[PDB]
């Protein structure tokens, strides 16, 4: 069963620029503040709403290599959205399912709280083990890089 994973930071950021990366942007701006980690991001089908699937493409030292993800809630009202791995990164690494939930709010004008979700599953006849600990802990990374790339 899908088990719910919660965690936050809070970030010295505008709240709608953060949205506006997370939600949007994130196309053009996974490489630039990822760039030891991430090539490129293409979208494949959809253009940027729910249904969106998009194919990150790892540098070629990275294994798995890519991860393919689709964009399955997107509430601008909340600013709320969810992208679930549907093939490669943590689904190649032992997780059966794996989501990343990001809903922001205002603390004051420039700073901004993120809660993050991770919704995940293990196989455990896979013996690799990676838990929701360690994969918030990147994404917590690559948000604390995000604040420092919207602040200079
Ligand atoms: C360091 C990280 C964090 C990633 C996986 C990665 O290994 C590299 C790509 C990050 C990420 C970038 C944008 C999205 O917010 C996310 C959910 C995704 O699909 O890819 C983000 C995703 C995640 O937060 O799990």
């Amino acid at each position: 069963m899908v088990k719910e994973f919660n965690t936050q930071t809070e970030l010295s950021v505008r709240l709608e620029a953060l949205w506006a990366v997370l939600s949007k942007d994130f196309i053009t701006v996974v490489p630039k503040v990822l760039p030891h980690i991430v090539k490129d991001v293409q979208l494949i089908e959809g253009d940027g709403g729910v249904g969106t699937i998009l194919i990150f493409n790892f540098l070629p030292e990275v294994s798995p290599s890519y991860q393919r993800e689709e964009i399955t809630e997107f509430d601008e009202s909340s600013h709320e959205i969810g992208l679930q791995v549907i093939e490669g990164g943590y689904l190649s690494q032992g997780l059966s399912y794996y989501k990343t939930t990001f809903k922001l709010s205002e603390i004051e004008e420039d700073k901004t709280l993120v809660n993050v979700k991770i919704s995940y599953d293990h196989d455990s006849d896979i013996e690799e083990k990676v838990t929701p600990t360690k994969t918030s802990q990147s994404t917590l990374m690559y948000l604390r890089r995000l604040e420092r790339y919207l602040s200079n």
